[PDB]
């Protein structure tokens, strides 16, 4: 914990189900492929109308994972 | 898609239950009166507390419809 | 008050005598022709000086008014 | 320009050829139906790339024209 | 309803269970003790992912209640 | 003035006959019985409208006061 | 009208009487020394309480001014 | 359309021929490498100015491509 | 860490020799009397400037500890 | 490059034929008269519809230019 | 204090080894020559990395200052 | 210079010692896998408390590099 840094991606995700479903639909993806998924932060939700009365809430989110080697969990200072 | 020029109104739209109904609740209400309902974005998800334990989700959300006259579904550039 | 929606417009009030006077000027006319104003947001106090001397001022405000039938005041869940 | 009230609306203009397009385009159709739009205001420019290489840019912008009856350019105060 | 006067607090909830329950769970045990709950405002949707597959969504609300002696409930202007 | 840590609290006023006064009148109660009162920074300046005519300003506020202990009006660096 | 180009400056009012005359006074002041005054624009609204009872409103605006030549007051395209 | 999860990367695009050129140039460069590019959103129009004459437009934005597999387009609830 | 609820409180730390002396000045005060100091986040870093080379850097900061019963770590959905 | 301080000015830039246009025919005029622009940062691109169908694009741009005497260009950690 | 006005200039200060540097070095040239530094706010925190390594931290921080004539440090309301 | 075109991406960087530290601490690692860090912007200053003295801050920042071929650093308009 002294020199852990971590990225910030930025991902979508949909469903016509709710705001919870995308947020969960797309943050699993993402770990489908990436490591660490440690946070999520929600900055829109927005969506569209298909047949008017068909949403497909898109929620967009913000990511974060480590990248820095897993390395001593201290504090030093 | 050439000189598609869209409108947007802001609604906000509450229920008891949940956000995602008063997103479906008030966008709903909307359709009933307007035109082509195709997208909509939360601004704020905001609430009253009635006998202190009966919130009332009031979600703001901007949404947008077509104005323009149905026309060629075109790309020209 | 289950589902109860509501319409926001913004509007821009102006006048020569300050901000509660454009806030009021502006909201007022408003209602001459609109249903309910229950609330009201300013946005910006913006202004012009004619004559360098004679401030007009310019506020902007998001109102709100209910569109949705009157109907149950009530709590549903 | 005592009680002089604007109102304000929000449009989203379209062209494949820019974003001065877009905004001449919409803000021109929002004339074919409104009174005196005075001003516009631009709040984001999107786009989408349709066959990848076909960008239509999306320009929202808040436009504002006067509802008030034409009535004394004045100043009061 | 002269000078009723309002704080505001901050509070985040937290549920594994949504957005909806977090904002319940969290303005739930900030009445059991505190007077008033009147309304509440969400400002982020936030959240950790433990075992990478467990959500906990945080979500950080501004909570407002009334401190002013229940006075007249009246408007005097 | 060499550790001198402040509070900032969020305090909503609200008056029929302005914005001035509801600042005046929601900090005035919140000196009552808070200590030093040193700032004070508006946030939103909103407002419900009852009898459509009666304006209730409400104001919110950020005000901080001074909670470490009077200490050496000192600058040490 | 074609290339007439602006200038603004921020400057911040002060009164004790209220957010009417930090605006009337501080703008007032700056035309004491400037060319055009031609708008301006509130960013906030702040305020300092001495004696715990006298707020001195603090407002901070930005004023905007004509620098370029009196030249023609011109739409050329 | 169920589960479709999109990804949104930041580039900057410069060009000393206009801001629909930056646009233009940096989401090309883009696609040169990525998948789908969708959609695009401007956050900032900056730029340099080199020889004081030579504006170096720097758009930046943020642009949105699909990484879930090319799935069912389709509404499921 | 299921119904863990936490609150946020704003305080403003000032120190004369940095930016991490006044948010550690700062935080350290709130400790003295709070409970948990869990998190802080930095809003604005702003100063006076005593002697015109005297700053007193003066950092606000938001700061979130635990009010809920240490409950049960865990995770429940 | 150890101690270069730069000044940011805000101008608005006006002109019947685009932002481009505005752009550099503000810049422009600033440079008549000011020392190394440097950068050059939109903030809004808003504007006055004359005879209904004549924009004067007017985008405000905050600019900036080296006060400092002409110094080493260096680094100096 | 009863017409005390001010003014808030824009400048970015630049340090190889520090904010805290830049902040100084940039507000520092400032009274060089100018009037009165009174306070500053940080609006950015910026920076360029040159060989990779070395950063020159880059602070634009908005300075305020008084123009008014030092007048009675009163409060007349 | 004439369609270099960069990647902004954002990490957060850790350092128990400073701002300034996590600034260094997490740009560093970036460069070790990245090309070319052009610049950065910091975004938000948090962090967390742990044994409540000893804070972790945690500096999240965009940092932008360029992708484009290293091409002729050139003008062209």
């Amino acid at each position: 914990m002294s020199n852990h840094t971590y990225r910030v991606i930025e991902i979508v995700g949909t469903s016509p189900d709710g705001v919870d479903a995308a947020i969960q639909n797309g943050l699993a993806r993402a770990a489908q492929t990436m490591r660490a998924l440690d946070w999520f932060e929600v900055q829109s939700i927005r969506g569209h109308l298909t047949d008017g009365t068909v949403a497909h809430f898109q929620v967009t989110m913000k990511v974060g994972f480590r990248l820095e080697d897993s390395g001593s969990g201290h504090h030093h200072h």
